[PDB]
C-alpha cells in the first residue's frame, strides 16, 4: 500500500468518464494502440496473457489509433481483419512485418499483398477494407480518441474512468501492474 500506484502519477482519473460497455460484474478494459508503435508491439504478449488470465472477469477491447492521415489505413486494417474473423491468426505477422521486416503496410494493396502470404484472400480483404461497416468503425475509433482524451499509445483505460500506460509509469511492466491494481480496486468497489 505504500507501494500502491499513485493516483495522478501512475494513472489518471478522467474528468469526464465514459459509458462502460460491459454488464455489471465485468470490468471494462480498453487498449488504445497503433500497430506501428514499438511499445504497443512489445506489450502484446504481456497484455494478451493478462487478458486471457482474467477470463470472464473483464470485457477487453482494443481500439486502433491513427495520429495522422497516413496511418488511417492501419485502423482500416484492424477492423478489416476483425470483419474477416482472422485477427487472432494474422496479427502477430502484421506486427512482425512492420517492426522486423520494416514493411509499414501503408496502403490497402500493400496489406492485401502481405496478408495473401498469410492465407487471406485478397479480394475478401479489400472488400472488407473498403466496406461501409469498416469505414464506420474507423470514424468511430477517431471519435473515441477524442472522447477518452488519448494522446499517446499504448493507453489502457479501466472502467471508462482510469487511464494508464507507459507515459504514466515509464515501464511496460509498471503499466501491467497498474492495470491489474485498477481492475481489482474496481472489483472491490474501492474505485
Amino acid at each position: 500500500s505504500p507501494s500502491a500506484p499513485v493516483a495522478g502519477k501512475d494513472f489518471e482519473v478522467m474528468k469526464s468518464p465514459q459509458p462502460v460497455s460491459a454488464p455489471a460484474g465485468k470490468v471494462e478494459v480498453i487498449e488504445f494502440f497503433w500497430y506501428g508503435c514499438p511499445h504497443c508491439y512489445e506489450f502484446e504478449p504481456t497484455i494478451e496473457a493478462w487478458v486471457k488470465k482474467q477470463g470472464d472477469k473483464i470485457a477487453f477491447k482494443r481500439v486502433p489509433v491513427a495520429f495522422r492521415d497516413d496511418f488511417v489505413p492501419h485502423s482500416k486494417l484492424f477492423y478489416a481483419l476483425a470483419a474477416l474473423g482472422v485477427s487472432e491468426k494474422v496479427t502477430p505477422a502484421v506486427f512482425n512485418a512492420i517492426h522486423k521486416e520494416k514493411n509499414y503496410l501503408l496502403t490497402p494493396q500493400a496489406q492485401a499483398d502481405f496478408l495473401a502470404t498469410q492465407g487471406v484472400d485478397k479480394k475478401k480483404f479489400l472488400d472488407a477494407y473498403n466496406s461501409f461497416s469498416v469505414q464506420g468503425q474507423v470514424k468511430q475509433s477517431a471519435e473515441l480518441l477524442k472522447n477518452y482524451n488519448i494522446d499517446g499509445v499504448p493507453t489502457i483505460v479501466v472502467q471508462g474512468k482510469y487511464k494508464t500506460g507507459p507515459a504514466y509509469t515509464n515501464s511496460l511492466e509498471g503499466t501491467a501492474q497498474v492495470l491489474d491494481f485498477l481492475v481489482k480496486q474496481v472489483q472491490d468497489k474501492k474505485l
